[PDB]
């Protein structure tokens, strides 16, 4: 009776917790400044327990005089992975990021068709501590992918790296087709835009940031001025009490593998999988589902609702871990897909058949290398056990 | 290189696997017979590995002469938990089930407003083996909830219990408001409908079922005739090689707790949570989010897309387990919600405050009992440690 009450009440409270802990970047139109406004919350993990909240308030205004796109209300969804370079002696941060736009049922965008080089430069002043950061890398709006390496050019960074992430190129967000007209960021290019923020760290000081985001030649440049005030000396920021990265995250190798796998489905390379492409892939493997069935298949994983599957969605589908029995069975059926004649052994010809039909061109020697990598008993083919050890 | 190819190819194949392993019940309109047609797949787990597929083909026709509702294409989503009665010596099956309709952006329904008693009777003949099953329980279309106990009245059941589940009252499916007009099952009441199926077990025999589903007085009765043929003597069915239930499932106590918790949000008791009700709950706890923010909160968990949160959705949200740090932090913040004055101790007055504001009326002695259940050091209040042990 008492335990039932405690448990149910706890369930309700935690439910309210999960429902109102959204970390999305919320974007509205700022029609007076002819740009946009944004607001969101960042939750940093504190060493040995706790969370440091950072309230982001944001405004963006066009640099040029050309017409821009003023969006209806929508949001950006962001995934971030922070990592270190073992061969680096300088205070630094390796950053991988995926940003995709949702929330709804130009010339500048043409500048973001392929991979674009990125230069980031920041000069900061937190409680009198001057510092500088230089970063560089690549952005691919197609997949909404960002990959950069930042370095503190003034020695040791006086603030934790995660506090600078949101400050250190939203023009590389992937906007689905039905939302192409709501992309302010790309529409402001090549002239670019000014992005200003106030970031309030709960029970601590705040950042004020002003940034110029524009094309300089072929390079997307983000030049930043940051000013931090009212920070406590032994707070989570100046005291460096924030964790660098999260656990339970996919390694960049996992993400790479999933990226190539996704590339197998994504035929035109527009960064998303349609029913036509999935149907093509399945038809190549001998399965012929109908259009209705294909749409029914897409809808199950189409989280942001656009009738297709982008790369973060594919990532979510393939990172979702079920029961161990589910995994085992998934592997068994996969083996079923590889073993065409159902004779219990995957031959080189069958592996090559599956991979070629998937879209991957590979030679005799490569297929042979794969077989050799898997062939434990050395009989020239891959049985179920070997396949499982290869898949686990 | 080889491992990269193996891994990515495996990822693609498994992706195709997950995308095309949908277990939903797919419903279309059968305009000639003035009823419906349905098709779906059931995956049974085989002992020591493997899956037994069961292809369900279904047709339903009205019994009465009154007009019925012929739906546009949609589907039913089903969750099933099979359990045993320890105090039962007869061959039996305890069944808990949740069915909710989705897939789209009458007088009979009035018969399903509250809890309705259910009687099930089946006579079967599989490979010459006659048998009978009598089941009884309750259905609540509001939550799409079914709870029954079935018993083999002829001794030992010659087929595995899980093979009879789909055969052993889809009129208790929860149809969201925007889909009320697509509910054929309830519209055919009280006269009811005939439901016929052919269920093909891959590499084995098949079932042919004919059922009468109708009201007899106040009781919803499902009378079934089943005929099984072409089964292999040592197959998964006659050989009883199918597993009874899945692991990694919520116990009926967990489901009960989550049910009461859900009841706290569900103010009008219509089986779903709206933005108004969530806003009411949060306002009672001192938080005042806006309408836009409330909708933004709902949309994050609104899987089947109806602008609200039904009980299976709430179940999915609260059964989704994140990192251990996420759990710990969720508990910490929950404690924050309980501890109003932030003094580090949850008092009886505060617990009562939270619970009363949530909607639960409870007395001094009950709150005292809860405190006493949690109060480890016996100081009359609950600190963070005690709260955590209570929540874990
Ligand atoms: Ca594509
Ligand atoms: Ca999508
Ligand atoms: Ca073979
Ligand atoms: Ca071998
Ligand atoms: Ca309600
Ligand atoms: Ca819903
Ligand atoms: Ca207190
Ligand atoms: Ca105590």
């Amino acid at each position: 009776s008492s335990r039932r009450k405690w448990n149910k009440t706890g369930h309700a409270v935690r439910a309210i917790g999960r429902l109102s802990s959204l970390e999305n970047v919320y974007i509205k139109a700022d029609k007076q400044k002819n740009g946009i406004k944004a607001n969101f919350k960042i939750r940093h993990n504190i060493e040995d327990g706790g969370v440091q909240l950072a309230y982001h308030y944001q405004q963006n205004t066009p640099i040029g005089d050309g017409p821009v796109l003023l969006p209806d209300n929508h949001y950006l969804s962001v995934q971030s992975k922070l990592s270190k370079d073992p061969n680096e002696k300088r205070d630094h941060m390796v950053l991988l990021e995926f940003v995709t736009a949702a929330g709804i049922t130009s010339k500048g965008e043409e500048l973001f068709t392929g991979v674009v080089p990125i230069l980031v430069e920041l000069d900061g002043d937190v409680n009198g501590h001057k510092f500088s950061v230089s970063g560089e890398g690549e952005g691919d709006a197609t997949y909404g992918k960002l990959t950069l390496k930042f370095i503190c050019t003034t020695g040791k960074l006086p603030v934790p790296w995660p506090t600078l992430v949101t400050t250190l190129v939203q023009c590389f967000s992937r906007y689905p087709d039905h939302m192409k007209q709501h992309d302010f960021f790309k529409s402001a290019m090549p002239e670019g835009y000014i992005q200003e923020r106030t970031i309030f760290f709960k029970d601590d000081g705040n950042y004020k940031t002003r940034a110029e985001v524009k094309f300089e030649g072929d390079t997307l440049v983000n030049r930043i001025e940051l000013k931090g005030i009212d920070f406590k000396e032994d707070g989570n920021i100046l005291g460096h009490k924030l964790e660098y990265n999260l656990p339970d995250q996919l390694t960049e190798e996992q993400i790479a593998e999933f990226k190539e796998a996704f590339s197998l489905f994504d035929k035109d390379g527009d960064g998303t999988i349609t029913t036509k492409e999935l149907g093509t892939v399945m038809r190549s493997l001998g399965q012929n589902p109908t259009e209705a069935e294909l749409q029914d298949m897409i809808n199950e994983v189409d989280a942001d609702g656009d009738g297709t599957i982008d790369f973060p969605e594919f990532l979510t589908m393939m990172a979702r871990k079920g029961s161990y029995r589910d995994t085992e069975e998934e592997i068994r059926e996969a083996f079923g897909v590889f073993d065409k004649d159902g004779n219990g052994y995957i031959s080189a010809a069958e592996l090559r058949h599956v991979m070629t039909n998937l879209g991957e061109k590979l030679t005799d020697e490569e297929v042979d290398e794969m077989i050799r990598e898997a062939d434990i008993d050395g009989d020239g083919q891959v049985n179920y056990e070997e396949f499982v050890q290869m898949m686990t």
